[PDB]
């Protein structure tokens, strides 16, 4: 049942977390934020050059966030793998530490603060998000294994709530051909190579058999069957990670108390969406069309949904309408109970989202964070 003692599952559309020898059960809400880094070729979450990893870590907690959701890479948790562009100086207890004593250093001070971590397959190399969980040269088994490898470490980490199977599942080619060829997600389609709905219970039922205790976020696809994307007017318009309109008919088959619809969200700073124009109704036509790629997951269907990624530079270099886009996001999460979530990113180095850092690393974006916490209380 569990090697730390806490086992997690949900109960309708809410995390718990059970004490088994005690059989006290405390539901969770999940107010999250993602540190990225170990997926990309530093090996290592960023930031460290300018900072100190706890006081992040304690600024992080400052903020009211109590979970982070991890991305790594598969040679970030193998024993060997150098760290680069870290300021030891800042940072003296990491000095000859590789990149896994890194992961396991940060879960565990992240623990004893009470925060929750969420571990993220987020690149098989290092370099950009693949969209299938197997390459040329790395098998779906060499995947699962991976998983199975973290889990048996990490499952040992008492905070460590389970695993975000493939970080978005998406398409490089356009209907109807992305439906086919091979090079991309698809949902319900039937062929189990492509079907993410497929591949996600292979790799869950393979973790779960090491780490039962942990639960399985499944991210959505960008296109899921024709017939599913073809029966809505922004059906060909999901995010990446993002596209959950298939899980109705086509459910992942796993237990209904492991899993976790983990659907992505953005704004126009990442891509100027023909519905975020005003013509065709922005703002306030974006509840019905949440609830058609996601929402409906937990408001129709009663299956917990927490979303892994959502974020945006909040006018800060980048579309003003991506303030209006955050305020309505964060009230429609907070009308509707979406109480879990992590926001993307804690790092300001992302191109197109910035994150709750400037880029000084120290600041934080008040008027960015001030509209999160509402979240947060």
């Amino acid at each position: 049942q569990t090697p730390t003692g806490i086992y997690y599952e949900v109960r309708g559309d809410t995390i718990y977390m059970i004490n088994v020898t005690s059989g006290e059960e405390t539901p969770i809400h999940l107010f999250g934020v993602n540190w990225f880094g170990f997926e990309t070729c530093n090996h290592v979450v960023h930031g460290l050059w300018k900072r100190n990893w706890e006081d992040m870590l304690l600024q992080i907690k400052s903020l009211g966030f109590n979970a982070i959701r991890l991305p790594f890479c598969t040679e970030s948790v193998k024993p060997g793998t150098q760290p680069i562009g870290i300021d030891y100086s800042k940072n003296p207890d990491l000095r000859g530490l590789d990149s896994l004593q890194i992961m396991e250093k940060i879960i565990k001070k992240a623990g004893d603060l009470g925060i929750f971590v969420l571990l993220d397959y987020h690149r098989i190399g290092c370099t950009h998000i693949e969209p299938l969980w197997y390459t040329e040269d790395f098998s779906e088994e060499d995947f699962i294994n991976t998983w199975i490898e973290v889990a048996k470490r990490f499952g040992k980490y008492w905070n460590v709530i389970g695993a975000d199977l493939k970080n978005e599942p998406h398409s490089v080619t356009s209907p109807p051909a992305a439906y086919t060829d091979g090079t991309g997600a698809t949902w319900g389609m039937g062929n189990p190579a492509t079907d993410w709905n497929l591949a996600a219970e292979r790799i869950g039922k393979a973790i779960l058999k090491v780490a039962p205790h942990w639960l399985i976020f499944v991210e959505g696809t960008q296109f899921t069957n024709p017939k599913t994307d073809s029966s809505y007017k922004w059906g060909y318009n999901a995010w990446w990670g993002g596209n959950l309109m298939a899980v109705k008919d086509y459910p992942v088959n796993l237990p209904k108390n492991k899993l976790v619809y983990s659907p992505h969200v953005y704004g126009p700073d990442v891509y100027n969406q023909p519905y975020f124009g005003p013509a065709k109704g922005f703002p306030d036509n974006l509840p019905d069309i949440w609830y058609h790629h996601f929402g409906y997951v937990k408001l129709e269907l009663g299956y917990s949904v927490v979303i892994g990624e959502f974020g945006g530079k909040y006018g800060h270099g980048g579309d003003p309408r991506d303030v209006i886009w955050q305020n309505k996001l964060v009230d429609w999460m907070i009308e509707n109970k979406f109480c879990d979530f992590f926001y993307w990113s804690w790092n300001p180095d992302s191109g197109d989202t910035g994150g709750i850092l400037q880029d000084d690393w120290t600041t934080i974006w008040e008027d960015k964070y001030n509209n999160l916490k509402r979240l947060m209380d």
